[PDB]
């Protein structure tokens, strides 16, 4: 049989090739050349949020295997926590206890606000109310922040939370986490709410991103898949409405049954650092409050260090910063100049709130800015973070077994 061809795609492409492999389907997998290595330090800024690995565990289950065999995921504790520039902090987690201790600190009075806010929410989704795994996307918040307070969905649930806690700190943690599980900044605060009927965590795989893949990979080629690496694709081949080959730029060819592959507001600057001193005072992710109460979402800061120390040679640390930008083309900036520039106003203010000594710590550092992101019967297009990616290619999966089989 004439293999499937599946072209990159990331998380989507490699579930897809797994489901089809698992099914009886020959499948090459084309990777074009998500996760850099430098100097010791492993830097992944591809969404390490894990909240519901059921996704992940279900591919696994369809080889007779475990997720565990291949990953291993470890609980990220604090969730998160969000930092005021002011110095004031605030640990987000499930455990209720834990909770009411920091809102103790910031305001006693708040400690009853938020039992008698969770006693009438809970009231008013008793009944006719059902769910899904809250999914964290700091991302997705922070390509929204300089907008953050300004939206209907954040007013909604400020005044809704403003009704019964006092303290401005603290109805701004509650709001911002309504619309980090909420996914998509409704005004509805069930998604607050819901959150806490189901017992979930943040899970971090051991070795990031990087180690997911490579799991997927060998549960690929145990399948008997077989993955072709640098296939950077030229042109599809075609007779009549069907494509008969994949042709690649160094002169391979290809022959194929079926052909899947993907598709064809602020942005953001991405920052990634590593320091020849661990600090273990962070959190494995950072909410960065600072201002223009007078503060909003400025800063997101990833440590991973905290939970996997493989990540960093010993007594290293990685590490990774997001800012909000300007969209390409919308404020005629020069990221050439610009970049330099915002990366070392961003060390600076890391540096002087977070991380002392930062500077000098610095070995390896790169920066991506908005400038550097620059009718046929058997193709298939793949397509809530990595779990949500591989759960589309399902869909695809199936479409593409029943004309296949
Ligand atoms: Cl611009």
């Amino acid at each position: 049989m004439k293999p499937t061809t599946v072209i990159g795609a990331g998380f989507g492409g490699l579930a897809l090739a797994i489901r089809l492999q698992a099914a009886g389907i020959p499948v090459l997998l084309l990777e074009q050349r998500y996760v850099y290595e430098d100097q010791g330090f492993t830097f992944d800024a591809g969404p390490t949020v894990i909240t519901d690995p059921s996704a992940i565990e279900e591919l696994f289950a369809l080889a007779g295997k475990q997720l565990k065999e291949y990953v291993e995921l470890l609980p990220v504790t604090p969730f998160y926590r969000l930092c005021w520039e002011s110095g004031k902090v605030f640990n987000y987690d499930n455990d209720q206890t834990r909770l009411e201790a920091q809102i103790q600190q910031f305001n006693p009075r708040d400690v009853e606000g938020y039992r008698q806010f969770l006693d009438y929410s809970r009231a008013v989704f008793k009944e006719g109310y059902l769910g899904t795994v809250p999914f964290l996307s700091f991302r997705d918040m922070l390509r929204a922040a300089p907008q953050l307070a300004k939206l209907q969905a954040w007013r909604s649930v400020y005044s809704k939370v403003a009704s019964y806690i006092e303290d401005e700190h603290l109805r701004q943690a509650f709001s911002f986490h309504s619309l980090l599980v909420g996914g998509n900044p409704t005004s509805s605060i069930y998604t607050l709410i819901h959150a806490l009927e189901r017992e979930w965590g943040v899970w971090f795989p051991r070795g990031g991103t990087g180690a997911l893949v490579q799991g997927m990979i060998k549960l690929f080629q145990d399948l008997g898949g077989e993955v072709v690496l640098n296939a950077r694709v030229s042109h599809m081949e075609t007779t009549g409405n069907k494509i008969e080959a994949v042709h690649l730029e160094d002169g391979r060819r290809f022959l194929t049954q079926a052909v899947a592959s993907n598709a064809d507001s602020n942005s953001l600057f991405v920052l990634y650092f590593g320091l020849n001193h661990h600090h273990d005072q962070l959190a494995h992710h950072t909410v960065c409050f600072g201002p223009r109460l007078a503060e909003d979402f400025s800063l997101y800061l990833h440590a991973p260090c905290v939970t996997d120390s493989s990540l960093a040679p010993e007594g290293c640390g990685s590490y990774y910063v997001l800012a909000p930008v300007p969209h390409l083309g919308t404020a005629n900036l020069d990221w050439t100049v610009e970049g330099p520039k915002l990366r070392d106003r961003i060390f600076a203010y890391l540096e002087q709130h977070y991380m002392p000594g930062l500077r000098s710590q610095l070995v390896t550092h790169r920066m991506f800015t908005p400038f550097d992101f620059r009718t046929i019967t058997n193709l298939y297009l793949v397509g809530a973070g990595i779990p949500g990616v591989i759960g589309s290619a399902k869909a695809t999966a199936g479409l593409m077994l029943e004309d296949l089989i």
